[PDB]
């Protein structure tokens, strides 16, 4: 029953109270979390405060070397990490000692890319022949303190995703780990204090949502919001922002648009091995598949070899298929699930259930009437939409809520290039399964994926602020 | 008695409702604008949605060469349109004649900028040898609708730099153009719909900002909000956009910071021609000064010589103090001074009112409890403040709800580039008056001043939508 | 008999001595430039190095208003240059009027691509901790005098691709137009010198190669050689230069590289334009049709029908096969189709011969030892190369000396990819024929094809000087 | 009494006849170097060109690995590479283990900076509305194989700063090591060879000028040769390179400008430490004061002060004067001492001889008509030079055939960029000394001083050629 505790102004403490962290395994007790008061929040936002001056009083060079330091320790204790995020968010054992070693990297790369930084030298010369002599050194300063919100389905990454990209910067970073993955944000935490960070750079916010959850998101202190979560979420975010700056990653429903061309076999295993990758509980997988009528046959069977050679079980067996992270979401993806069977979908694969453990189940025959055309469900379904021609493709990829990814398989790639011109999302591959990628490439959504871009050189120039000085050079 | 109309989808279109416009000089009938209800401003934005996917599917250099007719267009008009934004926000005639060709010149400059903005090829390798081979090439889209909101202190100017870097990037415009200063905004809807801009490239709106005023902002189909104009209404417009992306630029108290090595002659100069221009109702204009107490003296006898060379008067004399813009605004500037005497500031300059027309008070031992230290008047208001040392004069700077700008005068160059490290605003001017200056140099405001960054390369970044196309 | 005459210094300059040119297609004559002689290069020399300063201490806007002002008269006179131009160089009215409105274009976009170049305010604290309070301000300096040396090709178009360049970023310039095409230099300069640029900063300098061709390059005043022509004169500025910056524009043999995919009637129709442009007189046209063995066939069958449809004929009925620029071109090219002949290539199209006129020939079943298989003809002459494997064709294509352009024409853009980045050339079309393009696009080319990096944006940066400022900011 | 060996294909090789090189400290004979043939240097050239297409084919992180595991080997073995440089080129043994370490962290900022190498995505739509659908892909390819010669100067850093930044951009090196400080390229290569840089990718060249010198130069297979030397040599190089593209860094004047306005003492103190680290043999060093006469005598008596307090002695007592790298060079110094006190200059500190070891020679009163005021020493004499106004100052500095760096001493900032926009050099330092300062910098010289801009990521893009992929999207 460990009780792990909250890196404050570079000393753990614990609350009064605490939170129970149980396993959506099989409910196996993994420790307790503070549950933070609105008051403890504020300190270690004032903690933050006091912390910003001499962290960004110091060269880029040297929060790098702590940065550096940091993916050290994260890489030496891989394996301690990720048996506790696999048993604290339900995924495979490979695939949680994978998180914490491309988290590893993440930041190595975020600390050589924040250390390269440059500003401008503009004159006003090629504007007006009165400003000829003005020159602005235009360069980039933090924001002051970030607050970092991470999601459940990477706690270490998705939370270094946010810390190590604001920390080079000069910011001081808050870091708000999940509900479920707190532990692991705890964690991280440990690997920043053993690096040797000081004290009030990096800190640590655990608590009941209904509590501090909207405290720490208003405080006047936060300079601020990096979140990932849902949409619902974000866009309260927004509004509870004011002005202030955030970056939002929130849901997304990205389309496999599979034309006539598409050598199908590769596309079959791309779509399945994106879509069902951590049981679907992915923000970037291949949510739906839009297909046309000609090759939709083809597709669907080559579609349910892949989807049937999926082993289903626990995450110490390194099953392709975990139990999802409640018993709420597998009601969720459950009701998307009836709601589809209902309507006559034709649902190609076993469908069945054992509590939180769903199967993968992938639907056909799927119109714009069932649930799981549209909601992001989180878990392991995936459905198979036909259409008749590549506008009908197009209209319903942008018919979508959601704009964070796409791909299009094809063979001709400029009818590949000319429909992702088309697609009204933040990023498409071509022939690929959609994926955050190399995180040097941005990553960003649209309409209702999210604010600002990420990826990690766009995550280091948002969470900084320009300011510009300008004097005369006679 | 000049009806103006709007354009909606390339038509000139009025409303039953029309709003009177008065001139804050004499209050002569300047004409109407049309008062739009919410079904009109729907139209114009489906007229504006259906107009989006034939503008960017133009090439770059066809939307230039529309910027290009409009601005000469505009400088064509330089005098008609000057004089009518002179006489409606009492505006310099020789100033609103500037401020069009200012206006044409930041057009120019954002059609050929929004020319060259080049992409990225990204190649994964270099952080995965997995993902090397895979090519991100990341280009940037428009963000759809840009609604812009003009100030009424530079209706032209001002709503140019939000129109013309959002056109070019490929976006659809709706301008809202302000209360005071919407017969300047439907003038240069005249040039846009002119220079033969395609229907519903452009589009205007008038009317009561209780009307259409939310209703134009939480609008579904608008995707940026472009807004300049005050702190509390650029607060309101921060929340009822949501995650929508946004531009404020918002009001500021830039300070003057004056130290004892410095050529206080030339700041005297510079810090009255920055206070005073337009009568103080500048977001960047010099709105407080901090001088160090050995040089205060000198200062304030030098600055107050400067404030007494001011004219003051009608607009078409070229003064250089004309009435402010509103009544209400003329009693906030007048509570200030009121605030300020009573509380035993030395008021270098006669304390003088004549209705709207305001006279260029020079305030001296301003405290922090006198409400003119802290509050921007946008009226012909400067005190100055004392301090013992530079740590003092940067707290106080930084003791601001505002981040513009701000000024530091001195000699010793690698100490201005230190205060201007820890001044917390957008822009710092070494010996020089705070200014939007070059529209090609970033402007922005931290802190209560706005959010994003303006300045022509940054206003058509921010108002795209980066697209990641990623292959093998 | 119009004795045109150098601008020299804001004065327009006669000389004793003045060279007569004739028209390439009928003989008839066109008028005479002033042959100068040594000490008049020496006084237009200094002439610009007195200009400099004032030129130098113009602002960006103000340097630009008589670029655009020089652009706007070039488009006035179009018909007029343009007649004296298609008579130059037997170019063909319709393409002599377009190279000058071409021009104009290019003459806009480099003034308002020169108005926008940004410096860089670079910090030290990334690379060091001791370094962390300096930055340096890295702003770009003209280099001085550059020396443009114009080919006969395009003579205002590839002339002002080196002046408009070089006037933006504050250069002063000597233009040395062609020997042949030198009417068409002083008729640029007479644009430059209408719109007003002040005196010194814009001249001219005609006269024989043997007096003053390697005198005007050696001299120290000039800063910057700015040269296309041909592969071997380029070399010997390349010695002639020493250290002094240069860029050098040689030929190409361009190849089209045919996979059996391709699209091959698009294939044959834009390796026919691309390689009969100007009866093959241009460095960045195709020379070299490179197909596999399965499409060689129908694909030469292709490209004779588009061979065999080009108009043959003078300048004036717009034909696409004008005459060659000289009688010795006409050799030239003549000596290779004769090579080819004797070593049983079959000749596609007829091979005819009125004096300069040649006509298009297109050869097939070329091989390696084949002479125009690897010589530049700048002529009429198009060989088709049978390979049998993809490798085969890189093999070929990279054996060439030249590195200019290359297409590939194939249906899989990944394969299309793949081959681009193994062709040994500066730039590589899919699916298109070689073109200097948008001439914003980079225009470079490798082993054998030049130095430097042209293009608007990388010509402006390429005669400029880095100049660092370095300072403490703390 | 060691024999080194050249890397070569990844073995190590000794020819037949071995170059002895002996300690400019006393004569102590510290080893030998293979006196490598024209033969074995074709091997050398033929043995890189293998080795091209796999280490061009590697992941840049997997080429950065290669070359951090260099940088880690360097600092291992910092104090022995650091002795044997400090007794092969006679500088002080702190000085000699500090190149150590600073060129171990220029390799690793070299592979960081190597690895984040952007291209662009240029669309044609903004220069013609007829190629709107034309996008150019442009990035960077290796130039191929890179000559990289370093002086005797820095043997070891001014090396790396060629190598890292060619090795992380794709292409292999040869490195020809000087002739004194061979034994340090040697020790160099062994670092680069035991990291397990690939066969082939790091080769070395020892021997003769007179035998492999200009032969390497001319070499076919040589792509790009990146030089540091002498300006004579320099000159050599620029004309047998050809049109191959070259990178020199020659010789400097940099000069001390000191106004009136001036902080005498802290310039004082910067001009000494800058013109006499390492015996004034460095190109960026500063060579000549030039001060208006208003505060001439001030600055005199203090620069007096300053150079006085230096030790002169040995490498291993760390003096701030060890001995000049040879005879010919103490002899040329002596000359230009010689020519300076026979015109009546005023030496203001001892003028002393022990074979090599010269001692810091401030010299006053220096006009136009000595050589000290002109020539580069590189040996320990500073000339100050009187001038009358500030435009006397810029005359003079600008009259060098030098253009390197050059300090501006002021307390006026807008009067100091004045002043460094008038300089023509490279780099101006306002209120500090002349450094290469942190090598992300650019560095470069403007006049006979060089050809080419340095730093780290300015040299990663020399090292490159552009590659423009262009293709519709339509
Ligand atoms: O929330 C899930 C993320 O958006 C998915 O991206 P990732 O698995 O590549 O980190
Ligand atoms: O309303 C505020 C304007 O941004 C001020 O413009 P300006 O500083 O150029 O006079
Ligand atoms: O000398 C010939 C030029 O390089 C060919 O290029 P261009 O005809 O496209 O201008
Ligand atoms: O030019 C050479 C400089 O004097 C020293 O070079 P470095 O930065 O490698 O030590």
């Amino acid at each position: 029953m460990t009780r792990y505790q909250n890196l404050v102004n570079g000393k753990w403490k614990s609350s009064e109270q605490e939170i129970t962290i149980y396993s959506p395994i099989n409910q196996e007790e993994l420790g307790t979390v503070p549950a933070m008061t609105q008051t403890e929040a504020d300190e270690a936002m004032q903690a933050a405060r006091a912390a910003l001056p001499a962290w960004r009083a110091l060269s880029a060079i040297e929060r790098a070397a702590y940065l550096h330091k940091t993916a050290a320790i994260l890489e030496r204790d891989k394996e301690k990490i990720g048996t506790i995020l696999a048993k604290e968010v339900a995924k495979g054992i490979k695939a949680a000692i994978g998180e914490v070693v491309r988290t590893a990297d993440l930041i190595r790369y975020a600390a050589e890319e924040g250390l390269r930084i440059t500003g401008q030298a503009m004159e006003g010369g090629g504007f007006e022949a009165a400003s000829k002599n003005k020159l602005a050194v235009v360069r980039r300063e933090p924001v002051g303190i970030v607050l970092a919100i991470a999601p459940f389905n990477y706690p270490v990454n998705l939370s270094a995703s946010k810390i190590a990209p604001a920390l080079i910067a000069g910011n001081v970073v808050m870091l708000k780990p999940p509900t479920q993955g707190s532990i692991s944000g705890l964690l991280l935490a440990k690997a920043f204090e053993e690096a040797g960070i000081p004290a009030g750079v990096f800190n640590t916010i655990t608590g009941r949502g209904s509590e501090i959850g909207d405290y720490i998101i208003e405080h006047k202190e936060v300079n601020f919001i990096n979140f990932t979560g849902s949409t619902p979420i974000g866009e309260r975010i927004g509004r509870l922002a004011g002005m202030r700056p955030i970056m939002l990653e929130l849901g997304g429903k990205d389309a496999a648009l599979v034309l006539e061309d598409a050598d199908l076999e590769h596309a079959a295993k791309q779509i399945v091995a994106g879509a069902f990758s951590y049981s679907g509980q992915r923000c970037t997988a291949i949510k739906r598949v839009i297909v046309l009528e000609s090759v939709a046959d083809k597709l669907a069977t080559l579609l349910q070899e892949e989807v049937s050679k999926l082993t289903v079980g626990d995450p110490f067996d390194n099953a392709d298929i975990t139990p999802v992270i409640d018993n709420a979401s597998a009601d969720f993806i459950w009701g998307l699930i009836e709601d589809a069977q209902e309507k006559e979908a034709q649902a190609l694969t076993p469908i069945k259930r054992e509590g939180n453990l769903l199967w993968p189940v992938l639907f056909d025959q799927v119109t714009k009437d069932m649930k799981v055309a549209w909601e992001e469900p989180f878990g392991p379904v995936l459905p198979i939409i036909r259409v008749a021609s590549v506008e009908e493709a197009i209209a319903f990829a942008n018919e979508s809520e959601f704009g964070l990814q796409s791909s299009v398989f094809t063979n001709d790639f400029k009818k590949a290039f000319e429909i992702a011109e088309k697609l009204e999302v933040g990023t498409v591959h071509i022939n690929n399964k959609t994926q955050r990628g190399p995180d040097n490439f941005p990553f960003l959504g649209v309409k209702g994926s999210g604010a600002g871009v990420q990826g990690i050189k766009y995550s280091i120039e948002a969470m900084t602020n320009v300011k510009s000085i300008v004097f005369d050079v006679k």
